[PDB]
């Protein structure tokens, strides 16, 4: 009794991925092909018929059925639509389209994160009794000079027909609660470059740079110092998150970007304190000295089990 | 006398709040479902509808009333409609929409607050002599995975169907100007984390590290330095309202940065003092070194009291 | 001879102003009432046509006129519209908007500023000899919570129905170039709050703290000292351009700001005039440390005539 | 033979340049009039037909010719049309429009630019053979609180009917390449008020400041004082890029900055060749403290040839 | 049997790159031509059909080929529409178009790349043996004010034929499946006046003048104030990275900003080691003084090799 349908989608960007609202867009072409009662078309060749006039066929009775991305973001934005009706019964409807997809993303190994970008669909009105998917083709371009894209394609496309329950339905009961649904999934890795090595090595630059208020040989050198030290951070914190995407976690970068106050505010607290460790007043220079290799090691030590993940 | 209706509303995704807007958005279903004249339908089974074609069935004489969302900012983001006409009179509308809605929201906790997601759902242009809501249903998925979600949801959504009465109608009179309205309330808190270690934590560093400006041993070192850490809450300042939310009132982070500027000026009206206070020009080694756990405490004291709720 | 109608304009929200544009947006309902030919309607109880059937009911021959809304910025997004026919000839019309929209707008007393949100609305092809506008009633909501809200609406709506005379018209003559127009006029001025405490106030603090330089000692230590100060206030600047609105004009903020430039820069003037003013080349310690409550007066003189209005 | 057209062009608003695209936003009626064949009209009174209806008798055969902006970008949001039919064959288009429109536009003098708004109206399908413009008029409204404004227009607007030779044309050969625009030219210069007061006057005074740098007495407070001027340079340098607006060239403003980045480098060329010119390694104070009036001298008359223009 | 189509493209204005997206907006317009079946126009002169008339000529039964933006990002912005009849069977489609075009863009040479905006015509549903492209022939303005341009067009657009062979067809197989398609190709540079003046040149000088530190006598001199250094980079590279186009890559300024690190980390580093290279602490002042032109060359050596192309 149902309708076998089958799928091809065409993916040509994925792009516009929006951190916040965990989305990205994609323009690509879908294809879709089944089999009703055979027509009359002139010439005993196929029949094209494009964009508002498919419109009219539908009026007249064609049934071209409705198949919606579960997954989008408002409307998509549709550009050619076509029909292929042929003779022999087999109809194939053929779109451009781009929309807004969601998918559950987590960024929070950022800029060192995995992210599959997801299409999902199913048709609207029609159970799997009316239609189902038959079988579901994926194409991509073969990204030859990935190395200037945002994100780096990993794999082929995965496919998987499935069916749905839907529970609480106004509808009726026996066996008209499935739907079939196709979902396509791509892996992808971000491209990490721009990242290390305008953000995290500067960043290292810095917190290493600070190690050395130790090597100041005056107390007031190195209390005032490290003021300035306090202030090279804030204006760093302020440097990443205007340009790193926003986000409700916090990432590896933010991470260290806490760090580098702590080792700074720890420094003061050592270095207002080696002035007062002994009696005498003497400046326990036996503190310092050894906190040019306590802090280089100590925070590089206690600070190498980030293995948060 | 009145068609019931009955509506059920499948909420897919609440995201991208609007602070200064009071505005929300929400991805969803709505589906209203009423009985009216029984009808022939090809088959003794229910006929389906789609998008364009609602519109021709609206023209032949079908009613389909306008169902407003009242609490929506500018016309939503309709994808797919459908209609289903069941043979025994029962008419079902499906839609799914994308739109901004608005509620009060109070943000003033920040990044405490909890909030609540409204929405208000009333016939157009029917009293509920005419059209009355019979039921909602609210269907929600269960987020798990909230610790990289924005939000937390604080339970399965409430509703509330009431009738209002509006004054100033240019209609008739009598029992005539109320109308069937649903209310949607789902109540989240706001996931403090990121804004705890990336916001609080570090002003709180720098705030604190500010106090140890009385171990500076001269009072030239002592007034110079607190100009430059002046400079650093200005810089923070920046780096916070920068990427935190825009709002008409100060929040708590706001008033923290407050209180740095008010605990670095209050030092260089301290630091300015202990200086000329006695005679012999002696520096009043006095009042200085008590600062040091004057400040800590008072700030932490004076700061332990801001009991405003 | 010329057409009653009457005109109901319901205001739900105004927000998102825009100062450069001097624009503001306004969502709401506007229902219009005139009478016309008496008709017989299904029952004799009125007849309700909504959306897409009012179209129709035009291409019939139906009079529905144009409403222009004179100061709006772009086609309005119109939400559902509704005519309401009644049996003894008068027409209904119902529309929701959301639409962008124009007044002059005077930012110069910012954050302190008083706007009025104005709309106006007039027929696009009929003039007081064809339609006149008879009555305007506006409604808005009463806010009661307006702490947590940006604007402060001040007063209830002002209306005025008059007739506007347009010289240039390429149409007929006697008594026919004049339009009936309304105009709605809602006050309001701004939450001066966050402004406040979180610019003005630390605002003063920085400059006031500025003048602790003439405490400091030494001539070296009061100049460099200038530099730091000086940076502070552009960084300050920076923090309030950033977060502020736009304008072609200077606000109170901005003057300043300004002000904290020149008290920085007079100083710098004294202390490299004090170190050479007197023979010996002798630090002229008279003139500083009377500049230590000269300038917190001075600049709190000329800087308390800024009664520029 | 050709059809003549008059043509009237009211400007609302002219908003919200954009100075990378050289673009600019007009809010607008175009009102246009020619004579065809005379009508039967309900009454011997002019007919009116507004919106959606003007589509309908264009079926019918009316010739509503389109009239296109020539620099429009992207489709104009049209509002409200109107046709009024005249039975003496008459007939006239009324419509509003909001548009971005196109121009070449030149910021090197900024904020002291002066700017022509542009709009060019030509017909999209007829040439001067059928049909030509036989005037054009443009009414602006007197605008007397400039100081509020961002621009401020300078004169009535000039307008330009002309012809147009489309050379390359897949048409015919006699006469059939050639079209009648219209061309209106409206003058104005930039309010200069923010970025006189908030820009220009603060730089200067942090570059009048820059030079007080030799008025310190030793090498290593000259020399250390330097990088806190270069660092307020780049802090101002930040400031203005972010509020001024963007363009593929320097403006004054960019100048004022190089020209402080200059000042501040020379001086420290300077101040380490004067610690080192002669022999004994005498800090030369012959070279400073002539300096003190040499480089405010020397800067101010080197920069006294930006006569770039 | 193939129909040939002969095309025009008028291109006015491409501008509104997005760097992340890989995109450009391109105005202009696209004429269309073959011939068909003689037909009857009023009068032997040809017929002109504009906008929503064209539609009424498709149900009709009037073959108007949809032809297809291959790389057009989201549907078209279409302008005013046209179809010109010839009685001697020819016909003419001309449309306005905006759209937004997609081209692999690399950025890497910034601000001195070189970039193509391309067009890929191809008709949507039509094969080569239905139909053909003859002749394409692409029309540009002429700039002679380019100095004030963001882009610098250089040279005429190219252009190719050609055809494509889609691999995956559901159709038939005999020499069905290849597609006529335009490639019409621009180069064009960028002006990079405002990045060499503004950005690269300050750059230069505050990596010089970072360099000046050697000359510094104290050690104490020389180590805090390579902390002001640090400051101003970070600080410089927040202005730049706040006003350069956002890029998933370094640039050549972003590996000299990157290089301006490393000089003063570098520097941190043997200013330091120069303290403790040798016996009884005394300072090697050969090692610095040396360093007054080691770093001026070596830095602009290893900077002076990022020949990376
Ligand atoms: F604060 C400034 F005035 O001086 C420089 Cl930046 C610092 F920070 F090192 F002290
Ligand atoms: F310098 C920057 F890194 O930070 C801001 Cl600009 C300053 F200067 F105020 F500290």
């Amino acid at each position: 009794r149902p309708v076998d349908v089958s799928v091809s989608i065409f993916i040509n960007k994925i792009y516009g991925v929006n951190t916040l609202e965990q989305t990205y867009k994609v323009d690509g072409y879908i294809v879709a092909q089944w089999t009703g009662k055979p027509r009359k078309t002139p010439g005993d060749k196929p029949l094209i018929v494009e964009n508002t006039q498919i419109e009219r066929w539908i009026n007249n009775g064609l049934w071209v059925p409705a198949l919606e991305f579960i997954n989008v973001v408002g409307s998509p934005d549709t550009g050619n639509k076509r029909l292929m009706l042929f003779p022999d019964g087999r109809v194939i409807y053929n779109a451009r389209f781009l929309g807004s997809f969601s998918n559950d993303m987590d960024f929070r190994l950022f800029p060192f994160d995995r992210q599959q970008f997801v299409l999902e669909l199913e048709p609207f009105s029609y159970n799997n009794q009316q239609l189902r998917f038959s079988d579901i083709q994926v194409y991509t371009e073969n990204i030859d000079n990935e190395e200037i894209d945002e994100w780096w394609i990993r794999g082929k496309a995965s496919t998987h027909i499935s069916d749905i329950r839907y529970d609480h339905l106004s509808s009726v009961q026996p066996n008209q609660n499935e739907f079939s649904r196709i979902t396509v999934r791509i892996d992808a890795v971000r491209n990490p470059s721009y990242y290390l090595w305008s953000f995290i090595l500067p960043l290292g630059l810095i917190i290493a740079a600070s190690w050395s208020v130790f090597w100041l040989e005056s107390f007031s050198e190195r209390l005032q110092t490290s003021f300035t030290l306090m202030l090279t951070v804030v204006a760093y914190a302020f440097y990443t998150s205007n340009i790193l995407p926003r986000l409700p976690y916090t990432t590896v970068i933010d991470q260290m970007i806490i760090a580098g106050y702590g080792s700074i505010f720890a420094a003061i607290l050592l270095i207002i304190f080696a002035h007062h460790r002994q009696a005498n007043g003497v400046e326990d220079d036996l503190l310092i000295q050894r906190c040019r290799l306590a802090f280089p090691l100590g925070f590089l030590a206690i600070g190498c089990v980030l293995v948060i993940r």
